[PDB]
DNA sequence: GATTTAGGAAAAATCTTAGATA
DNA sequence: TATCTAAGATTTTTCCTAAATC
């Protein structure tokens, strides 16, 4: 019935925000805020707490950020339900979170009602999406084939499409659309976007 | 005396939080609260208003975002203060918005009594301008140029964006590359995320 | 039976340059 | 002096479409 959440975010105008977005929920307890992956991992353990809100990236260098960040907390507190609460306007990374098994994810754009939403399904057991996260996810075997790996691996390595054309000896067609295919897979739109997944599951 | 201030964030749980924050200061008063720069712009006549308080970026086409929308907000209410808020530590970008000349930049990053107290120093040259100034200078639509391209746009949407010429875009784009000492799309990619 | 490879057509982004601004 | 603008020819990349490969 009641309960124990933990917040971590970096921004503390933020954390503000969602401690006093929280607090008008009777059913919900604030045990914990945290700006560092550290000073979270550390008082884990301290605070019997169900459900940890995080955004994707802070700092904090033993334990990490992003998926990694997560992976690390699945494998040691699998009792604990996560829910990721984040700017990230990406597919692949949304989708990349997804794949492992949290309980929720909130954009923080347009979604006033939805943590209390996210919330409020964790009792039932159930999971929510925001409109705007499955919005999010309409471009979407997902899985990248060889060459696509490679073609991609030396895209995000610094290499331009036809200077990769020249190393692998064929054609800067082939090339692109070997590129291509990988962001269509990926549903991932563009350039910036694709390097964004690229260096979050890296 | 007392003071009139609109928000203006698309993070709506943020734009809360600070609604929350300013609500503890009896000489502040929130009149509005916005999500965008079009809705904005078309309430900021019907609200004698002091201080705007914004994020760089955020939807609102008409009007634009960050610098460009803060110079048309400068340009048409010369009257209203703005204060930034902002979540970038990029060094680069921030220098320009630095450059403009605005009543306060606070970051979103540890600065949770920054806030009243860029406010407070309105009531009595900047402070909040000052305090992390220490911390090859680009030009403010090369700044702008950059942001929304890190910000996933592409050179041709911003150039849409913008109501300018792809070559004119291209051509910022190119020259901020140039003062940064960055190569291709990938490496300023990576400096824009230090 | 989907991946690997490209052709021409096409569009997107850069290398010029150059007037204008301020 | 540096910055804002964009036509002009050029380069890079993608769109569309289709062949051999494995």
């Amino acid at each position: 019935n009641n309960m124990n959440v933990i917040i971590a975010d970096d921004h503390p105008i933020v954390l503000f925000g969602i401690r006093k977005s929280l607090e008008q929920i009777e059913w919900v307890n604030v045990v914990g805020e945290f700006e560092d992956s550290t000073a979270l991992i550390n008082n884990l353990p301290k605070l019997d707490a169900h459900v940890l809100i995080t955004d994707l990236s802070m700092p904090g260098d033993k334990y990490g950020d992003g998926i990694t960040l997560i992976k690390y907390i699945k494998r040691h507190f699998p009792s604990l339900s996560i829910i990721v609460l984040t700017m990230n306007n990406n597919p692949a990374i949304l989708s990349a979170v997804l794949d492992l098994d949290i309980e929720g994810i909130v954009l923080k754009q347009g979604a006033p009602t939805d943590l209390p939403k996210a919330l409020a399904a964790l009792q039932k057991g159930k999971k929510f999406t925001p409109e705007s996260v499955s919005r999010l996810l309409e471009k979407i075997d997902k899985r990248l084939s060889p060459k696509e790996s490679e073609v991609l691996r030396l895209f995000a390595e610094g290499f331009l499409v036809t200077e990769i054309a020249k190393k692998l000896n064929r054609s800067i067609k082939t090339i692109s659309s070997q590129k291509k295919s990988a962001m269509m897979k990926l549903g991932v739109e563009n350039d910036i976007a694709l390097l964004n997944y690229l260096s979050s599951v890296t």
